[PDB]
RNA sequence: ACCCACCCGACCCGUCUUGAAACACGGACCAAGGAGUCUAACACGUGCGCGAGUCGGGGGCUCGCACGAAAGCCGCCGUGGCGCAAUGAAGGUGAAGGCCGGCGCGCUCGCCGGCCGAGGUGGGAUCCCGAGGCCUCUCCAGUCCGCCGAGGGCGCACCACCGGCCCGUCUCGCCCGCCGCGCCGGGGAGGUGGAGCACGAGCGCACGUGUUAGGACCCGAAAGAUGGUGAACUAUGCCUGGGCAGGGCGAAGCCAGAGGAAACUCUGGUGGAGGUCCGUAGCGGUCCUGACGUGCAAAUCGGUCGUCCGACCUGGGUAUAGGGGCGAAAGACUAAUCGAACCAUCUAGUAGCUGGUUCCCUCCGAAGUUUCCCUCAGGAUAGCUGGCGCUCUCGCACACGCAGUUUUAUCCGGUAAAGCGAAUGAUUAGAGGUCUUGGGGCCGAAACGAUCUCAACCUAUUCUCAAACUUUAAAUGGGUAAGAAGCCCGGCUCGCUGGCGUGAGCCGGGCGUGGAAUGGAGUGCCUAGUGGGCCACUUUUGGUAAGCAGAACUGGCGCUGCGGGAUGAACCGAACGCCGGGUUAAGGCGCCCGAUGCCGACGCUCAUCAGACCCCAGAAAAGGUGUUGGUUGAUAUAGACAGCAGGACGGUGGCCAUGGAAGUCGGAAUCCGCUAAGGAGUGUGUAACAACUCACCUGCCGAAUCAACUAGCCCUGAAAAUGGAUGGCGCU
RNA sequence: CCCCGGAGCCCCGCGGACGCUACGCCGCGACGAGUAGGAGGGCCGCUGCGGUGAGCCUUGAAGCCUAGGGCGCGGGCCCGGGUGGAGCCGCCGCAGGUGCAGAUCUUGGUGGUAGUAGCAAAUAUUCAAACGAGAACUUUGAAGGCCGAAGUGGAGAAGGGUU
RNA sequence: CCUCUGGCAUGUUGGAACAAUGUAGGUAAGGGAAGUCGGCAAGCCGGAUCCGUAACUUCGGGAUAAGGAUUGGCUCUAAGG
RNA sequence: AAGCAUCGCGAAGGCCCGCGGCGGGUGUUGACGCGAUGUGAUUUCUGCCCAGUGCUCUGAAUGUCAAAGUGAAGAAAUUCAAUGAAGCGCGGGUAAACGGCGGGAGUAACUAUGACUCUCUUAAGGUAGCCAAAUGCCUCGUCAUCUAAUUAGUGACGCGCAUGAAUGGAUGAACGAGAUUCCCACUGUCCCUACCUACUAUCCAGCGAAACCACAGCCAAGGGAACGGGCUUGGCGGAAUCAGCGGGGAAAGAAGACCCUGUUGAGCUUGACUCUAGUCUGGCACGGUGAAGAGACAUGUUUUUUCACUGACCCGGUGAGGCGG
RNA sequence: GUGCCAGGUGGGGAGUUUGACUGGGGCGGUACACCUGUCAAACGGUAACGCAGGUGUCCUAAGGCGAGCUCAGGGAGGACAGAAACCUCCCGUGGAGCAGAAGGGCAAAAGCUCGCUUGAUCUUGAUUUUCAGUACGAAUACAGACCGUGAAAGCGGGGCCUCACGAUCCUUCUGACCUUUUGGGUUUUAAGCAGGAGGUGUCAGAAAAGUUACCACAGGGAUAACUGGCUUGUGGCGGCCAAGCGUUCAUAGCGACGUCGCUUUUUGAUCCUUCGAUGUCGGCUCUUCCUAUCAUUGUGAAGCAGAAUUCACCAAGCGUUGGAUUGUUCACCCACUAAUAGGGAACGUGAGCUGGGUUUAGACCGUCGUGAGACAGGUUAGUUUUACCCUACUGAUGAUGUGUUGUUGCCAUGGUAAUCCUGCUCAGUACGAGAGGAACCGCAGGUUCAGACAUUUGGUGUAUGUGCUUGGCUGAGGAGCCAAUGGGGCGAAGCUACCAUCUGUGGGAUUAUGACUGAACGCCUCUAAGUCAGAAUCCCGCCCAGGCGGAACGAUACGGCAGCGCCGC
């Protein structure tokens, strides 16, 4: 009582019947899989960003001040 | 709508199957019954009520119950279930930070008073601001009905990510507090595991589907256990009764006679014994394998048979009862039942195994494959499939993304091919070189002294190869990129790295058609069936081959009708709601049979076995002046080809062959003379000869001929059994 | 520079269907195969129940037959005629023991076979009369036979129970 | 096998013809197993009287071995109380 | 089956039944008996082997050896050590128990073979007999004979795949519904068939079923699921029937018995896996009294060896009839 | 002895098991867990009991660093020493070695030799590989420590890379000032967490011997034994070439070394139909068909002088025997014959027969197995079921049209039939040295078959015709009867036998073949046009049946009612 032992013929039909995707790609893509002191650092540098927030906005009202006077030269 | 007639079509329904009209199974016909139900646990989706709550279970109070064993109600309105908090094996522990100021060395750490109060980035349906544009019967001013709104936002749900917090475990270190200053308790930073938190979503009832446990869609076993009933049949033991003609052989014992000496021996009788013989009744059943074999009969009849005084037959009573009895032993008998009787119950035992499964229409619609399983007739899991939806975009003047597609650049191969004068392996033959020895060898006592030979040597050559060889090396393919998730700037953070620097992450700002054509896309639940396949173009394995077994891409049949191939799974065309007109595909147009009933074109073909359209149902090597063409080489006026006609002599019995070659079984040889001409010869045939007889030319007829290959059609090769098939008639 | 209780118009900003069971009506475009299977709609069918039709019915209910008229693609349904004699149906909802062509299906009935196979084991019957509507089978008479005293004879036991 | 006493109507029916193939009996010239797996079936012999009876043997048998002759009727004779 | 030969048992026994008991069968019995076997009359003979599997004998000369008991540690549960019954191991016997009876080398004045000697796995290596058997693949072995012809029959040979001595060998009178071969007579078994008889079958008066049945029924070829009554192309086909007939309906008869599958059974066997009745042995209780004797610890405790009594308990007899001084 | 424990024995008895894949199953193998090269069609993936193989190990170094060298082989040299002992020089892309099978990789290495060592240590995750994207095993970068080596860069957490290995539960060991041991406290113990081990080779993991011929059940043509189907290796048969055999001479007859085809009359191969059954071998009987022709008819070629015998063609019309043995299919033998040719039809033929041997159940022997039992080993005895249905066929009534009937006939169509041998003359002739030895036409007849028939003969016989008889019965004689037809003789009629007898046919077309005339091809030629002879072939005549076929002729309803046919309309 033998059998048939293995073939692929209907397969590439019912694999391109429900359209064979490319994968999910997301902007962010995950960290799983980075190498460990590096997450580490940079999650020291996300904790450590809330340090120079009043030196970051000061810097960026200059730099609204800088391109106002760049645009009140240019007009 | 009843019957009949004609044309075309039309094999009998259900099922197992790759394939059914099947010489596969079920099936005379009709009426009634007849097969997916009910409870519980869940899961998902839907309907309703309430909502961080929900439900009244159970019970109690009202109505004596027609309607009722209904309904209404409850400091029981929550005892309790589920949810609202999870994580550890457990002791246990248990989900918030940020901004401002002050005190300690701001020491990224500890302690005090107010605020925001549940983080941030990207994509995000709706909403808000919204410059400006579009006007009116005329120019300005201008509150208003408006629409489109460039641009910017707070951003619902949801997704991706980065953060933060809780519990378990691990690493590095420090600080705080006391009723008992301890093997006390708590806290920090960073990894990692959880079914967690991150301003709830559940509870209760009802409906649909799916998975189960239950009889579980229905019918079905071979079985097992428990408790009883039978020895009227049969098996054996016991008790008490009944029965078994007539003949044959003649055991012991006994009598008499004869022969001899007793010893004894013969003869003639009598006698009636035998698990003795023929044979009746009785008992049983060898042979005809006779009769019958839907019988006289669920085991009989006829002839022929074995036995018939003892291991004989038989009635009644009685005893042995089922894993037991009993057996002159056959697993035989034990009530037509025996390799474990019968009746009832468990029991509607189980079955991956057969069969069947009951109304219509519409829409969508498969698989025989991956992995695992004592798995190969089956399940689980992915795949294929259906339903329920959600999130967004809009031919209403204004599209992000996605492909069995191509292109533009960029890499991958090691297959076809080709090569081995390149490597590895095989393998052919010459040529030149004492590389270097050796064996059969020849001249030599020997010598690399002259001749060559092969085993292994070299140098350039040459012939053929390789799925498990390869320098090369395609075609077809496989990934990538063709932008807003992209570039260009400015600045913070880092505990990584660090001569300064790098690298990564956060912010803020500026620039849009990112090659061709076509698409409206993304996503979450349940979820049946399937897990036996088969055929065909191309590639290919094993096999002599197969309508054989097994593979790769693709398409079909299965699941599919229709036109054609005469018939028909898979071939060609083409896919299907019911029709009318027209036009075709594939096939055809003498008749069957719709259409060439064209004054069709050009040739080939004669078959005493003609030939007639993929699969496909039949043919080969070889041969033919049968016939039609082509290729090559010759000769013909210096007067062809066949057709009547003169000849095969001499050196030469040349030369090995003695067993015979003056041509003669055969082989190295292989030219002159006469010359017009005979090749040291094509045959007839000889112990050898002799003789007959073929190149060349003349006398006669005077222009197309000869030879070898090769392609068409036809013929031989070519022989099977019922009468036989281009489908038939037939057709030149 | 006027209102349409009426400019009178291919549009009436004055109320605004004949067209609206909005679970309805209407207008374009594309498509239509199907087993195993899945989903949806049934104003398809059976039975019973709560409502509903001032429903039907001895001036004829259900059932059954029909060479009649029909409708729906279809499941099926509505009438016409005949039999029948006592209950029955439509709609909104609920519930189920709810649709048969098969299962060597269960029960019941009936065909072809078919007026067929068969009524053939043990020798054998024949003539006249009686009875009767009726004689091959009854009876009587006569003839010929068979069982042949281990019988086809005369009586018991087991068994049957009135034979 | 036939008859007497006793019993019966030929065994779930009869009539007409005498086809094949059957079932059960028989008979066949010549051959005698040549048929067939196989003398299967069928066929020969068979009672009694008088002779005669082998091999072998457990000395009992084999044995009715094998193989011959005779068998009727009528009329007598002899013997058997 | 008689004959033959074994095995066990002297009664608190042998074999066996029984859920059970001072239970029961043999047994109303006693080795000339009962129970379990093998072989199968008479004659003759029954060879060798105890290595294996069985069975059986004794043995403190003893490897393993459970429970109970003994000693040591601890707070104890617990652990350790010695002792350690029967049986398995060790040692004898046993084949009329199951059974087995092969190779190698040397060696005889022709060759060949081996009367003789040594060894193996494992203990001897087929003895007397017998045979191409009911037993022999080759094979239809070879020879003689029976025949015209013999794979048959009989008699011999042994090289015997794979004979063989109570898993009995050989012979053998009589007997056998046992199986084969030949001969005499005989016959339809046949050449080669023929005829007659009775009952059927045929027709008729009366009575009258059953199996089976998708629809039903004429063939050739093609294809098909690969042997068609139906499809296609041809041949063709004409009402209703009777008596036969065995070619077809892959005719009927029964869910193939053969072969395979099932994680379906049943009968049986054992060196399968778990168990169990019975049986043997050890410990505790029923279970008392005395005598001497040995061992261990140690300066009373334990293991105990046999004998004596009856008082528990068991057996036998009686009509419980004279038992002890 | 009893009651209760403990140990041995225990198929007397009980329950249960006896894997899977498989060109059917057992036996043989693992394609059952893995690894390499190929298959494999240039990403990956890809099957078979496809090919070559390898594995369940080994290593205290063969792991990890650092340093120095180059390996195999060849040439040249050197005392023993040669082809291989040891020393040196040169060439030396790896042609050696790296533990193993293979592939890849590697030259101041990944090889050899040294020096030091234990990264072959502990703890979180992530990823790859078969994959469902689950495990296990193996591997890949990292992270935190502690280390080794080196001067450092760095390298190393096993083997140069691809395999060398294993869940739940249970047990054992190790670790924490770890948790619980349920009223509280201590301790022993026990349970927990994590890591390692004790193993499931059927390798994602039951604990498992056989037999059944006494067998049973649910199924399968998913799967065999038969036949049928495809193929033809094999079996059988036929060609192509032509080195040779044949006194010379390849081809009269043969034919090596090679090669091309047919058949399903043999065995193989596959599993397409059948397991809710298709009766499984032989022999007997009987019919039809094929030719690959043994004989007969007609011919051609011979190493054909005659006789006899081989090769080849047309050709299946008619024949192909009786037996011993064996169940035989086959086989061999004896005899006859003209010759004793080969086959098919579900390996033709069991509702036709037989049952001989396969192939049930009972037995005996031999071998194997402890045993039950097995043995294409041998022997023995072993129930052969049904037609009355439809078709086909054999016979028989019939039927439709001819107005109805009868006589006489024709004919389409269908079947078909005759075959073979011996003796005499030819003729002891042709021929031949002889030995030997024909043929045509005639004459007489036989074999097989067919169709009849009973004068004779033989059989049958129940004219129950006639005698003779056994037993019984009617009183005896006579006449008879019964005894399933009493027996035995003879026997009428009728049936019947190659057991008696009679009869059995002629043409036409032509095949093969031999020819005529005569081209093509101014020659020749059976052929191309034409023409002749020509046979068991074919067809018809003879014979049998007579069509949903006709023809000619006769009579056609006087009756007690009637009714028909021709003619003019
Ligand atoms: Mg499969
Ligand atoms: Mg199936
Ligand atoms: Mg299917
Ligand atoms: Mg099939
Ligand atoms: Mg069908
Ligand atoms: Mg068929
Ligand atoms: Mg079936
Ligand atoms: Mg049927
Ligand atoms: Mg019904
Ligand atoms: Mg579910
Ligand atoms: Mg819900
Ligand atoms: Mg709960
Ligand atoms: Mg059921
Ligand atoms: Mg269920
Ligand atoms: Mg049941
Ligand atoms: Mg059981
Ligand atoms: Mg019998
Ligand atoms: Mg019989
Ligand atoms: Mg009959
Ligand atoms: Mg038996
Ligand atoms: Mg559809
Ligand atoms: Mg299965
Ligand atoms: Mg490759
Ligand atoms: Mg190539
Ligand atoms: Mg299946
Ligand atoms: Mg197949
Ligand atoms: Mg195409
Ligand atoms: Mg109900
Ligand atoms: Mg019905
Ligand atoms: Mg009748
Ligand atoms: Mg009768
Ligand atoms: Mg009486
Ligand atoms: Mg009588
Ligand atoms: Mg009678
Ligand atoms: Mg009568
Ligand atoms: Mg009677
Ligand atoms: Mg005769
Ligand atoms: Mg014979
Ligand atoms: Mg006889
Ligand atoms: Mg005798
Ligand atoms: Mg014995
Ligand atoms: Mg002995
Ligand atoms: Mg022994
Ligand atoms: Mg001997
Ligand atoms: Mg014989
Ligand atoms: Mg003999
Ligand atoms: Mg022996
Ligand atoms: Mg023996
Ligand atoms: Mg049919
Ligand atoms: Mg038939
Ligand atoms: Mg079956
Ligand atoms: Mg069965
Ligand atoms: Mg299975
Ligand atoms: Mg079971
Ligand atoms: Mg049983
Ligand atoms: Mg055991
Ligand atoms: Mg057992
Ligand atoms: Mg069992
Ligand atoms: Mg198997
Ligand atoms: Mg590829
Ligand atoms: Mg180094
Ligand atoms: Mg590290
Ligand atoms: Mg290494
Ligand atoms: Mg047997
Ligand atoms: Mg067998
Ligand atoms: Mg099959
Ligand atoms: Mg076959
Ligand atoms: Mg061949
Ligand atoms: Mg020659
Ligand atoms: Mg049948
Ligand atoms: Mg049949
Ligand atoms: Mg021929
Ligand atoms: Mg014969
Ligand atoms: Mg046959
Ligand atoms: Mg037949
Ligand atoms: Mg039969
Ligand atoms: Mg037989
Ligand atoms: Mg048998
Ligand atoms: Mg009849
Ligand atoms: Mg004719
Ligand atoms: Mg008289
Ligand atoms: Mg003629
Ligand atoms: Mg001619
Ligand atoms: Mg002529």
């Amino acid at each position: 009582a033998k059998s048939k032992n293995h073939t692929t013929h209907n397969q590439s039909r019912k694999w391109h019947r429900n359209g064979i995707k490319k994968p999910r790609s997301q902007r962010y893509e995950s960290l799983k899989g980075v190498d460990p002191k590096f997450l580490r650092n940079m999650r020291f540098a996300k904790k450590h960003n809330k340090k120079g927030l009043k030196k970051m906005q000061a810097n960026n009202a200059k730099a609204m001040a800088a391109r106002a006077e760049a645009i009140k030269a240019l007009v």
